[PDB]
C-alpha cells in the first residue's frame, strides 16, 4: 500500500540523484548503488538484489543525512525523506 509522489514534486536534490541513477552516476559516494534488503517489507517483497540505495544531499550540508532513493529492478524508483521508515513511489510521469 503504497503512497505515490510526482517527479516534479520531489525537491531538487532528489530530482539531482534521478539524474545520476539515469546515467549511472558517478556518485558522490561509495555507498550509492548498495543492495536495500526491504528487511521491513514496507516495499513489494522481491528476490535478492532487487532493490538499490542512493543518496540524497540535504540541502545545506553537504554530507549523506537521512534522504535517499531506492530503485528496484525494472527502474521502479521510491523517495524516502525519513532514513528508511517511509517511501513513496516516484511517479515520473508527473
Ligand atoms: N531500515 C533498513 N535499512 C537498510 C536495509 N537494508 C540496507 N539498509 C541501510 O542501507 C544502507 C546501506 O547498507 C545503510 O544505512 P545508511 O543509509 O545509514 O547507510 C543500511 O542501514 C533494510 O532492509 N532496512
Ligand atoms: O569507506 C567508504 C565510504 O566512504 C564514505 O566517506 C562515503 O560516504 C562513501 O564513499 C563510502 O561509503
Amino acid at each position: 500500500a503504497l503512497a505515490d509522489v510526482c517527479r516534479t514534486k520531489l525537491p531538487s536534490q532528489a530530482q539531482d540523484t534521478l539524474a545520476l541513477i539515469a546515467k549511472n552516476g558517478p556518485y558522490p559516494y561509495n555507498r550509492d548503488g548498495v543492495v536495500f534488503e526491504n528487511r521491513e517489507s514496507r516495499l513489494p517483497k522481491k528476490g535478492n538484489g532487487y532493490y538499490h540505495e542512493f543518496t540524497v544531499v540535504t540541502p545545506g550540508s553537504n554530507d549523506r543525512g537521512t534522504r535517499r532513493v531506492v530503485t528496484g529492478g525494472y527502474g521502479e524508483q521510491y523517495w524516502s525523506p525519513d532514513h528508511y521508515a517511509t517511501f513513496q513511489e516516484i511517479d515520473p510521469r508527473c
